């Protein structure tokens, strides 16, 4: 539950 | 979750 | 969740 | 959740 | 939730 | 979140 | 959130 | 939130 | 919130 | 998150 | 239920 | 997350 | 339920 | 439930 | 995560 | 999970 | 998991 | 549940 | 796991 | 559940 | 569950 | 017709 | 017709 | 028709 | 038609 | 439809 | 429809 | 659709 | 579809 | 449809 | 589809 | 469809 | 038609 | 599909 | 479809 | 499919 | 049609 | 399909 | 498929 | 059709 | 399909 | 398949 672009 | 399109 | 389109 | 279009 | 169009 | 199309 | 189209 | 079209 | 079109 | 198409 | 842009 | 197409 | 852009 | 871009 | 196509 | 498309 | 497409 | 690009 | 496509 | 690119 | 490129 | 966003 | 995003 | 993103 | 991303 | 995208 | 996008 | 572009 | 581009 | 993408 | 590009 | 991608 | 990514 | 490119 | 990719 | 490229 | 990635 | 890849 | 390249 | 990657 | 790869 | 390359 973590996407940092 | 983390969904990026 | 996190949804980005 | 978080929805971004 | 958070909806942004 | 759910996205239909 | 839900998005239909 | 829900968005229909 | 709901948005119909 | 789920994305349908 | 959080979207900050 | 799940993505259908 | 978190999207920060 | 986290997407930071 | 699962991706269908 | 983390889904990026 | 971590899915990147 | 982690993708950082 | 870690899936990269 | 970790992909860092 | 680890791919770093 | 079409839908944008 | 088409859908964008 | 088509879907983008 | 087609799907992109 | 014809899509010029 | 023809879409010029 | 038919685009005469 | 048919594009006359 | 014809897609010019 | 048929593209006359 | 013809896809020019 | 086709799917990209 | 048929591309006349 | 014909795909020009 | 048939590409006339 | 085809799938890319 | 014909794929030009 | 048939490519006329 | 084909699959790439 | 014919694949030109 | 048949490539006329
Ligand atoms: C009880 O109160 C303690 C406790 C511990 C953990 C949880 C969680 C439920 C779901 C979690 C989670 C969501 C997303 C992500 C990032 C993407 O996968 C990680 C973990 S933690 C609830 C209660
Ligand atoms: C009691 O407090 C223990 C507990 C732990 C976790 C949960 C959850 C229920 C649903 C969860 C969830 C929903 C969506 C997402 C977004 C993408 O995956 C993550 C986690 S955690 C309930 C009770
Ligand atoms: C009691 O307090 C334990 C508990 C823990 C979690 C929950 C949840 C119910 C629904 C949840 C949820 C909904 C949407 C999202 C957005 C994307 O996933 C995340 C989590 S948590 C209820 C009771
Ligand atoms: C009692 O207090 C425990 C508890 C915990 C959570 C809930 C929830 C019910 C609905 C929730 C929710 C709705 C929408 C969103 C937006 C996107 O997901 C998130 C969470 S939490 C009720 C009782
Ligand atoms: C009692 O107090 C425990 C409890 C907890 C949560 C709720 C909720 C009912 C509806 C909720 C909700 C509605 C809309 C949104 C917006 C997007 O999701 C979020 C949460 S919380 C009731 C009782
Ligand atoms: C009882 O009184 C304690 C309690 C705890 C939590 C809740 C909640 C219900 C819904 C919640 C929620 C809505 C939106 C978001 C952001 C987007 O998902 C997060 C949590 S908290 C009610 C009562
Ligand atoms: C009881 O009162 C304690 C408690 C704990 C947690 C909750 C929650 C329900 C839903 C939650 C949630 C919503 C959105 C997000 C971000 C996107 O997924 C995270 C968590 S917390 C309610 C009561
Ligand atoms: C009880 O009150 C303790 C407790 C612990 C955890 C939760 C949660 C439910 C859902 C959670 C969650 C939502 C989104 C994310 C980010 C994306 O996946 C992580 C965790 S925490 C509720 C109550
Ligand atoms: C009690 O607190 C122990 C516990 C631990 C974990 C959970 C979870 C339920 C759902 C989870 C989850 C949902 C979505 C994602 C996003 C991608 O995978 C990650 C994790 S954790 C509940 C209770
Ligand atoms: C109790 O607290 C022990 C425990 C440990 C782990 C879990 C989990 C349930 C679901 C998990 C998970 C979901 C999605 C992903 C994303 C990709 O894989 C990772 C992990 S952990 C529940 C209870
Ligand atoms: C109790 O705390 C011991 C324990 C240990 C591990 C787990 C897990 C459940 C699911 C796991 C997992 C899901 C997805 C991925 C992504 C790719 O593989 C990794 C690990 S760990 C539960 C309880
Ligand atoms: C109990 O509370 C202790 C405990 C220990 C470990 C876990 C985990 C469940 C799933 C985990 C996990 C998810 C993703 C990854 C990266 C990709 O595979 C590694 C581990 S840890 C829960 C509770
Ligand atoms: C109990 O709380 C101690 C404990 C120890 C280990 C775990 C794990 C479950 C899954 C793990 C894992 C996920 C991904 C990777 C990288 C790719 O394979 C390594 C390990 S650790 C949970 C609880
Ligand atoms: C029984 O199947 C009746 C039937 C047949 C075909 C259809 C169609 C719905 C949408 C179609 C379409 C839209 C756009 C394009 C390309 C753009 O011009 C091709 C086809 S055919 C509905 C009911
Ligand atoms: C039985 O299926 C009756 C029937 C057949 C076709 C349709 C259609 C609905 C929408 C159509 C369409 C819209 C746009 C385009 C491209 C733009 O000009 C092609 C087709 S056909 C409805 C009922
Ligand atoms: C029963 O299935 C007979 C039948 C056949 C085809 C259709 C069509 C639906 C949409 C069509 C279309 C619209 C536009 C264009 C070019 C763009 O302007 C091509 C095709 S044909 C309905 C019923
Ligand atoms: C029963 O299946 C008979 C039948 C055959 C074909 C169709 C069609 C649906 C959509 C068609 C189409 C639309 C546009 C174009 C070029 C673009 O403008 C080609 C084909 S044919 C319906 C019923
Ligand atoms: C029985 O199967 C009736 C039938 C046959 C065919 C279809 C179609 C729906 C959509 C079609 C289509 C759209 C676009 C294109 C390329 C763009 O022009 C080709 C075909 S055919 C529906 C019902
Ligand atoms: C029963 O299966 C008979 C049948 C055969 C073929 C079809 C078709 C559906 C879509 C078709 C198509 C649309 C566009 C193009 C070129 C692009 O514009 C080629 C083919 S044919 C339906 C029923
Ligand atoms: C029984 O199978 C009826 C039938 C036959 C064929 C189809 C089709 C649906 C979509 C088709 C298609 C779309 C695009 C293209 C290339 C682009 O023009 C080829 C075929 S055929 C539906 C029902
Ligand atoms: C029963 O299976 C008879 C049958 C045979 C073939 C088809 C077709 C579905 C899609 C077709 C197609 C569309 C476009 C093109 C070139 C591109 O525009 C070639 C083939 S044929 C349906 C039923
Ligand atoms: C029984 O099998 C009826 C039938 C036969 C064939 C099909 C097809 C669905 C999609 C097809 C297709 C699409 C694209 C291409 C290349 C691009 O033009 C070739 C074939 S045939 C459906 C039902
Ligand atoms: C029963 O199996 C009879 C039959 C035979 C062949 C087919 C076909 C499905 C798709 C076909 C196709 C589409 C496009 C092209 C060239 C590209 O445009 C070649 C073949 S034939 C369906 C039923
Ligand atoms: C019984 O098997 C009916 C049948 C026969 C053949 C098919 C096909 C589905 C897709 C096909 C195809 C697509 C593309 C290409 C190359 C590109 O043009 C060749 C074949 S044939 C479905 C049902
Ligand atoms: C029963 O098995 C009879 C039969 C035989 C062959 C087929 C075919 C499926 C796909 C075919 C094909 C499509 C395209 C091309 C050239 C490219 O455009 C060659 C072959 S034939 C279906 C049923
Ligand atoms: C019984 O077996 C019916 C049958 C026969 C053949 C097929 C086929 C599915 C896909 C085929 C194919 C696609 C591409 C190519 C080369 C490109 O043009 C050759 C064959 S044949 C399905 C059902
Ligand atoms: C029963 O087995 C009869 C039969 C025989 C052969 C086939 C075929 C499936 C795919 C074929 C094919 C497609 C394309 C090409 C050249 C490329 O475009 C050659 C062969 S034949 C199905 C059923």
């Amino acid at each position: 539950g973590a996407v940092e672009v």
